[PDB]
C-alpha cells in the first residue's frame, strides 16, 4: 500500500535513471514546503503512519529483485525485503521501531540488525570508506545480487555493508542532491565505475547542516559559512542558499519557515 | 541623436506610465550586466560619449513640452531643454562638464546652474523636504509647466526646485525601483497625489549603498545589513539580495562581478 517506484540496472540509461530519481523525489516530498526554491521533506512530527514510507523495487540483469524501504522524513533506507525475508537497521528510538512494523507486513521472516544504517557504521562493517567503494551501474547490479543472497548465506557481512553503501548513495543521496544524481548519470553514460570524489562525500556529510543553514538563514544568507570540497579536494565556502539551488534537491525539515515578511 | 522616450501626463494611465518606465529602463541598461537577476547600468569608465545620455520628452495637458537629459551611468537628470533654452545642474567634475556640451547642441541659450541636482540641495532650494512634496500625475503635469516657464520669469526658484524633485522621483527613482514605479502607478490609478512615505524615501536614499552591498555580497549575502523603513516608518533589515529582487530594478555599477565560481 505504500507507494512503489521501480528501477532496473538491466540496460540502464541516463534517461531511465533520471526518470527513477525524479519519481523517488515526487513520492518523498509533496510540494507543500519550499524554502528559497528548494523543497523540504515532510516534518516527522504528527506525520501519519500511512504516509511515512515509500518502497523502491530494484531489479537487475541477473533477474533478481529486492525492495528497499525509505523513510520520507529523511530519505533514509531503513530496511529491505528479498523474497520471504526482510531486514531493518537498528531503530534510533521506540517510535521508529513501531513505525517499521508497518513495512513488509506479510513477510515470513523479519529481522532487525543490531547496528544502524549510518555511513560511519556501514564503513566500519564494510572494512572500507566511501572514498574506496566504486559506484556506478555495475556496482549497483552487484549490490542488488548481494542483498538478494544474504538470507541464504551467500553474502558476507562486509559485502552486505558495502552493498548498502552503494544503494544509499545511488538512491538516497542522488534524490537529495541534483549534483550527486549528475555524477551517477555520468557513470551510466560512460559505463564507468568509480569511487565518489570529495565533492560527493562532503555533500553527503553536510546534508543536515546545509538543510539547517538554509532554513535558519536570514533571507538566504547563512549566519556562518559551510565548507565543502571541490572534486580536487580543495575548499569551497558556502555563504548563501543561492549557490546551492543547482546542487541540493531536497532538505530534511529543521524548523518552521519564518513569516514571508516581504518588503 | 541620443535615444528619446516620450511620456505625457495628458490622459495618463497605469499602462501608459508602465510602458514609459519600461522604455526608459531599456535605454538606460543594455543587458550585458546582471548580478543576482538585477541589471547594472553601464560603467562610466571608458563609456563612449555617444552612449552616455538618453532624453525623456515630457508633455502635458497644457500642450507644453520639456526634454530631460539622463546620464545612463547613474540615471541622474543632468539638465533639461524647454524651447530655445537649456539648463544643466552644476557638474561634479571636468569630465562631466565636457560631457554635457554634447547635449542640446543647437539650443540658442545654454545655462549651467551653480547648484547640483542632488536631493539635499534641491530640498534646501524648494524650502520643503521630499516628505512634504506631493507626487502623482497632477504634480508632474504642474512640474512640466513650471520647467517650461522658467526662462521667461514665470517660475520662482523654489517652485523650480520642487518641480525637479517631482520629475526625478517619478522618472529616475521609478526606473531604479519597481517598488517606486508601483507607488506612482497606484497614484495614477486612483488619481491621487500624496507625498512619498518612508519606504519610498529610504529606498531613494539607499540606492548607492544597496547597489554596492549587492555587488560586493558573498553569493548574495550582505557582509553588513542595510536598514530600510516600512510605510509606517518602522525598521526593515536587509541581509540578502533575495528580498530586493521584487524591489530594485537596476543598480549603479560599483565593482566588477567576481568570477562565476559555481560549485
Amino acid at each position: 500500500q505504500y507507494p512503489i517506484i521501480n528501477f532496473t540496472t538491466a540496460g540502464a540509461t541516463v534517461q531511465s535513471y533520471t526518470n527513477f530519481i525524479r519519481a523517488v523525489r515526487g513520492r518523498l516530498t509533496t510540494g507543500a514546503d519550499v524554502r528559497h526554491e528548494i523543497p523540504v521533506l515532510p516534518n516527522r512530527v504528527g506525520l501519519p503512519i500511512n504516509q511515512r514510507f515509500i518502497l523502491v523495487e530494484l531489479s537487475n540483469h541477473a533477474e533478481l529483485s529486492v525492495t528497499l524501504a525509505l523513510d520520507v522524513t529523511n530519505a533514509y533506507v531503513v530496511g529491505y525485503r528479498a523474497g520471504n525475508s526482510a531486514y531493518f537497521f537498528h531503530p534510533d528510538n521506540q517510535e521508529d521501531a513501531e513505525a517499521i512494523t508497518h513495512l513488509f507486513t506479510d513477510v515470513q521472516n523479519r529481522y532487525t540488525f543490531a547496528f544502524g544504517g549510518n555511513y560511519d557504521r556501514l564503513e566500519q562493517l564494510a572494512g572500507n570508506l566511501r572514498e574506496n567503494i566504486e559506484l556506478g551501474n555495475g556496482p549497483l547490479e552487484e549490490a542488488i545480487s548481494a542483498l538478494y543472497y544474504y538470507s541464504t548465506g551467500g553474502t558476507q557481512l562486509p559485502t552486505l555493508a558495502r552493498s548498502f553503501i552503494i544503494c544509499i548513495q545511488m538512491i538516497s543521496d542522488a534524490a537529495r542532491f541534483q549534483y550527486i544524481e549528475g555524477e551517477m548519470r555520468t557513470r551510466i553514460r560512460y559505463n564507468r565505475r568509480s569511487a565518489p570524489d570529495p565533492s560527493v562525500i562532503t555533500l553527503e556529510n553536510s546534508w543536515g547542516r546545509l538543510s539547517t543553514a538554509i532554513q535558519e538563514s536570514n533571507q538566504g544568507a547563512f549566519a556562518s559559512p559551510i565548507q565543502l570540497q571541490r572534486r580536487n579536494g580543495s575548499k569551497f565556502s558556502v555563504y548563501d542558499v543561492s549557490i546551492l539551488i543547482p546542487i541540493i534537491a531536497l532538505m530534511v525539515y529543521r524548523c518552521a519557515p519564518p513569516p514571508s515578511s516581504q518588503f
